[PDB]
């Protein structure tokens, strides 16, 4: 395969054209964990993780994407963040420019293998969801929302360092079995009930259910579908008040809501029963309906609860996000100019 010092090879049924500095690539999984490999980059001298972007270009809104997934992760540099170690292209030139690849650091796991293999101590629920909500007070302070925020978005080393693997970031990837597979149990009801003006505070409710899915070692609403999964967080929380509800959903969707049965609120003391009572007290701040009550990720590392790692000075603020580039209109070809550059500058 042309391009000198880069070679090529088959994984998950997908070529792969990398150069010779990445040394054994090796898949992750297959399908959604697919265009993901493990590496080695002879260059830095480390276990590196790569990242096949699959259909940068296939139509604006996948180029837009492309290039936003590029400068949020290049502006948001944080130690709960992923962070770039590497971008690169194939393309001998914007012709042949079709595909990106990013290399970042290998943390090996996620929430999910962690709430899997271990048993999960309080102590250790405390780090962890500090790390997720300093990471989160830094990416909303540049006035970034990640609105999907769940275990598998959240990557954890043997160092039991945390960071925040996108920004909500998904496109033009699969989404076949792949989206089939993407779960609605982490995300805020004022998202399930399509309300057009959420903020910051659906990733709160995200931190939420992960932090009670920590603690119990198990999923706190698990739902299968669409009604069971709003009727599982109505049952613990209670059904909103109309007011409450006249903002956290768009129109149609209040039937949704208006059609369960009244429901009181259930005491969090008896479902998180042999917890840290502040861990109890926290969690009632966060899977809160309405989402103007809910703390703010800033407001949260201020809790007891994390009292052991909470330090004001080494917990910053991001400048905010310049959004005036993509304020404009462009073509196609000119979001692929624009991240072409963008994947050419990187150090
Ligand atoms: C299913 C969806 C939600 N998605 C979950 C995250 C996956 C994912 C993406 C990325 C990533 C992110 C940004 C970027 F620029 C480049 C890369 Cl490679 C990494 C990982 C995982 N892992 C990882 C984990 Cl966490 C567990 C096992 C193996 C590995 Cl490699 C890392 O170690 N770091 C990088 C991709 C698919
Ligand atoms: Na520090």
């Amino acid at each position: 395969g042309p391009r000198a010092g880069f070679y090529r090879q088959e994984l998950n049924k997908t070529v792969w054209e990398v150069p010779q500095r990445l040394q054994g690539l090796r898949p992750v999984g297959s399908g959604a964990y697919g265009s993901v490999c493990s590496a080695y980059d002879a260059r830095l001298r480390q276990k590196v993780a790569v990242k096949k972007l699959s259909r940068p270009f296939q139509s604006l809104i996948h180029a837009r994407r492309t290039y936003r997934e590029l400068r949020l992760l290049k502006h948001l540099k944080h130690e709960n963040v992923i962070g770039l170690l590497d971008v690169f292209t194939p393309a001998t030139s914007i012709e042949d420019f079709s595909e990106v690849y990013l290399v970042t650091t290998l943390m090996g796991a996620d929430l999910n293998n962690i709430v899997k293999c271990q048993a999960l101590s309080d102590e250790h629920v405390q780090f962890l969801v500090y790390q997720l909500l300093r990471g989160l007070k830094y990416i909303h302070s540049a006035g970034i929302i990640h609105r999907d925020l769940k275990p598998s978005n959240v990557a954890v080393n043997e160092d039991s360092e945390l960071r925040i693997l996108d920004f909500g970031l998904a496109r033009q990837a699969d989404e076949e079995m792949t989206g089939y597979v993407a779960t609605r149990w982490y995300r805020a009801p004022e998202i399930m009930l399509n309300w057009m003006h959420y903020n910051q505070t659906v990733d709160i409710w995200s931190v939420g259910c992960i932090m009670a899915e920590l603690l119990q070692g198990k999923a706190l609403f698990p739902g299968s579908d669409y009604i069971d999964q709003l009727k599982r967080i109505m049952e613990v929380v209670g059904t909103p008040s109309p007011e409450v509800l006249a903002k956290i959903s768009s129109e149609h969707a209040r039937t949704y809501i208006q059609s369960l049965p009244p429901m009181p609120q259930k005491d969090l003391s008896s479902i998180f029963r042999g917890a840290n009572p502040l861990a109890i007290d926290l969690l009632g701040r966060m899977l809160v309906l309405d989402s103007d009550q809910r703390v703010s990720a800033a407001e949260a590392l201020a809790h007891a609860y994390f009292s052991q790692y909470h330090d004001p000075e080494d917990e910053p603020e991001a400048e905010p996000y310049d959004e005036s580039v993509e304020a404009k209109e462009r073509t196609l070809e000119e979001w692929k100019e624009l991240t072409y550059q963008e994947v050419l500058s990187f150090k």
